[PDB]
């Protein structure tokens, strides 16, 4: 009934915000639509897998907020297996490699690949994390899809196919669907290309022991009966002294402040009185989430390691159902598994098949790529299609189509009276990740503390000391990588 | 509580559906979110204007369903004023003309203009009205914004600038926001470029006497108490034998079938049990409506007519708040008025101003365009920003960004168990218009009649006799229009001769 703050949504962001408010002595209620907490994180436990993350899972250096929160909740990390060689599968053949960037040998292709990565980061350096719409060339870059940019930039088919995979894999959408400005902001606000694509010393370095769902579950454990499961919010009324929040199951909650910790577009599921201001009213219709199926195939042993492969596979082309894989084996070396992502249009296409049909296709692919018949002998299979979720709308995060970020980007975390906005989409560092969810939850919480007089304005945004357990090493480039010409650069000279 | 069919939404589509169902003997209920029917049509009445349409207004030849419905409800139409000259305002100057297309004199620019319009229609003929995703190059065209298409197609800036205005004005969105396949489909399913842009012989030929809001009101009068105002639907449950529909004011309705007659994205406001299938679940997060303010400036007399201007202005430029106007003077010749549209990014930009600051900017623009100080002396002003409507989401209609129509398009009117989809967005002819609303509403109602075994399958889609009051002159082209070369095609003639 009556409380200080209603939080809408029990994902990591909402739970992080509720915890902060609780710890400062306010009465918080969390209204969660599902029969569980965690949102776009979900850890399934059964005897065959023990535990498996079917949503968000990876953390790495520079993600210091999710690591601090998780450590305080008593969680620990382990390292994703990258001891042996990575595989780039191109034109029906596997090429083993080391280091984060799939290498290339033809000298024109080399210049073209080097330039592509380098240009993503150069363009990034002119985009403010906290305001990408303030980039000098914001309108120019926002009025282009990533398909347009790649067509201009990539002089070789080899670079264009890897660039396309890069976009597909990072934001679960086609190059033609997404704004160039948004995608470049997105890479930049994760620390750039090397950081975003790296296992060792990057975003996929680590997983949580027991699964990432433990973050939300363990905060629910703290808050007790303050978390209301199967309470989808349908109605928020701000006309009176206190804010009134109504759920689908007819309950009414009364508060001084509200935090909306849901994906922007899922805002549409709530009827507002008074109506939302114009810009938010339209913004929440313009911000879809991507399309992905996360798939985990279990095997008797991690057989790929015997052939000096780590289990990472980068798989070019339209034919392959999965473009990217990591070893999902447990740190103890058991529950051997390969994790794969089915991305974008392939998620839509392959979801018509049965579970068994998807398993068969994945096993045949992995057999080809790893060059092993052992891949044809799976002991178990788990998957989750995030497209079918009424209360996610997809995964991993919200993408911005051409034109939207510059016109509506400002409104994303703009308070509407006593509603403040959280969720990973509103973060400025690792937005789209669990790290961003924490940053945005805590920030929105401190906005309400400031509105109440408890803290000064300069404490709303707070820095995070570096994790002692997951220290970040610097991103380095070489002289040649910095100064080698592009293909059109090499043409000018001749 | 109990009925045969709940219709969600009391716009033209919903009310047309309800009417057909009621006339066939079923018990129907219409649940409407607002305190009025009409949706994206809305006629304001006060003593200063008598009546004015702040939403959908114009009807024309080939729109035979809305004309037939309006006639059956006892409504009349009148012709929009196009007696005198149109104005094309470009780079700070006004160029009067006649006929639908702004003309050009420079021969190179002429070939480019002619080729732009012709290619729009050429690509359109490749695209099935009922299945745009079946066009041979559907994928190539849908992976492309209209901005990319115009950059490839227009060899002059003159043509590119006019083509940009054509997109902005027809779909209230920027060229970079919209799919090429979708836009080309949209134009084609209205009967092509000439039909869509024309006043005489086109979309903007006529208006209803007393306003277009009478269509929805008069159907409400036929239905009596079966229309429920201030019932926003929040929840649809299809787990049991009968469908349960719940409203925000805690009322429950029980029906055999539901027609959803709301814009696709406003489907997001409804919680579904069981959950929507994957494809529709994602589709309704991907289909926004455009941005527009409709503004009407009233004057003592229609002074433009005396300068031999009909009141139509096609206004190009970033500084212009309004890109298109029509004479909105009553047919009796009184309540002289200029109707204008503030489009796309300009609706957003200029919504920051007060009502009086917008009035001033409009008058100054009209003064310049018409060469008339009288334009600075308005007697009244009315406007409506459709962007702020919770239960519309924008106007005129839904646009599709790149990649969406080929991937999600086929689920737009695909039933979900016992929910059928109306709304103008689901039409195959004048989708986006009041015409499309009627087609979609009556088609969805008949899908239900078929499901109940009351009509055979071949009667779901029903053709419409031509209006005898508003006959359609066919779209014709001249020999030169058909065979004059593109700009690159002239350059190919030059390289082939001199070799
Ligand atoms: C799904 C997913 C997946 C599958 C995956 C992933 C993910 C996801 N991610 C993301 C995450 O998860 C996120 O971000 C988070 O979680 C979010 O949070 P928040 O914000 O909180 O939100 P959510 O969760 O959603 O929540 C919300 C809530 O609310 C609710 N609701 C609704 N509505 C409502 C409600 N309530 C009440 N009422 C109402 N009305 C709901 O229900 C919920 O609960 C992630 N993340 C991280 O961090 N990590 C990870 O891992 C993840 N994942 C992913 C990733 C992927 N990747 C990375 C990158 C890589 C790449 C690499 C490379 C490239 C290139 C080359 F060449 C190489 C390499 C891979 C991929
Ligand atoms: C808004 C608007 C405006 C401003 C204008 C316009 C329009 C609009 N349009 C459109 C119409 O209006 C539409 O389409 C219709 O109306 C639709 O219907 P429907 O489908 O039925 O839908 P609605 O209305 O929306 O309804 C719905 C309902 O529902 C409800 N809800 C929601 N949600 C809910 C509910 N309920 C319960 N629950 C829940 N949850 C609501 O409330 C409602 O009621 C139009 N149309 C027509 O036909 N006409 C017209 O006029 C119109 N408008 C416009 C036009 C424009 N334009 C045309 C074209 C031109 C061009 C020219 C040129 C170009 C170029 C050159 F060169 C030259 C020239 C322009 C203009
Ligand atoms: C050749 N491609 C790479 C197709 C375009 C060059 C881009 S650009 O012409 O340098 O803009
Ligand atoms: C010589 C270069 C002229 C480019 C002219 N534009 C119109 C910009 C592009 C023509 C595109 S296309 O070449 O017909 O595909």
């Amino acid at each position: 009934n009556k409380c200080d703050v209603v939080v809408v949504g029990g994902g990591i962001s909402g739970m992080a915000a509720a915890k902060l408010l609780h710890d400062s002595g306010l009465n918080v209620v969390v209204l969660e639509a599902r029969d569980r907490v965690g949102g776009r994180t979900y850890t399934l436990r059964n005897q065959k897998v023990k535990y498996v993350d079917l949503g968000g899972s990876y953390v790495g250096p520079t993600q210091n907020r999710i690591l601090r929160l998780a450590k305080e909740l008593g969680l620990e990390t382990y390292k994703v297996n990258e001891v042996e060689r990575l595989i780039h599968h191109v034109k029906g053949k596997s090429y083993p490699f080391r280091g984060p960037f799939p290498p290339v040998w033809n000298p024109i292709t080399y210049l073209d690949h080097n330039n592509f990565w380098r240009t993503m980061d150069d363009m990034g350096r002119e985009i403010p994390s906290d305001a990408p719409w303030k980039a000098p060339l914001a309108e120019e870059w926002d009025n282009m899809t990533m398909k347009e940019l790649l067509d201009k930039l990539c002089w070789t088919e080899s670079a264009k196919q890897l660039a396309t995979l890069f976009v597909n894999l990072c934001v679960t959408a086609e190059t033609h669907e997404v704004s160039a400005l948004w995608f470049l902001w997105y890479v930049k606000q994760c620390g750039g290309t090397t950081r975003i694509i790296s296992t060792t010393n990057g975003g996929q370095e680590r997983k949580f022991v027991g699964g990432s769902g433990q973050v939300s579950e363990r905060i629910m454990d703290l808050l007790g009966d303050r978390v209301k499961l199967e309470r989808p919010v349908i109605y928020i009324d701000q006309t009176r002294e206190n804010v009134l929040v109504e759920t689908l199951n007819h309950e009414m909650y009364e508060a001084k402040y509200v935090i909306s910790a849901i994906p922007p577009t899922l805002g549409m599921k709530i009827h507002f009185n008074p109506p939302l201001p114009m810009m938010r009213n339209q913004m929440i219709t313009r911000v879809p989430l991507g399309s992905v199926i996360k798939c985990i195939v279990y095997y008797k042993e991690p057989f790929w390691r015997k052939k000096d492969y780590c289990g990472t596979m980068i798989i070019d082309g339209e034919e392959a159902p999965v473009a990217y894989t990591l070893d999902d084996t447990k740190p103890e070396g058991n529950y051997a598994a390969i994790m794969g992502f089915i991305l974008a249009h392939k998620a839509r296409k392959l979801a018509r098949l049965t579970k068994e049909e998807r398993l068969k296709k994945l096993c045949e692919l992995y057999a080809k790529v790893l060059g092993s018949l052992e891949a044809l002998e799976p002991v178990h299979y788990e998957e989750k299609n995030w497209c079918e979720e009424q209360y996610s709308g997809g995964c991993y995060t919200t993408y911005f189509p051409p034109g939207i970020l510059t016109q509506y980007g400002r409104v994303l975390r703009q308070p509407v009276d006593r509603i403040y906005f959280a969720g990973t989409e509103t973060a400025t560092h690792w937005s789209g990740y669990m790290e961003g969810a924490v940053e945005a939850g805590e920030r929105a919480a401190r906005e309400i503390l400031h509105a109440m007089g408890k803290i000064p304005e300069d404490e709303i945004w707070q820095s995070e000391p570096e994790s002692v357990d997951v220290p970040a090493q610097p991103i380095t480039t070489t002289f040649l990588e910095r100064h080698l010409p592009s293909v059109p650069g090499l043409l000018r000279l001749i």
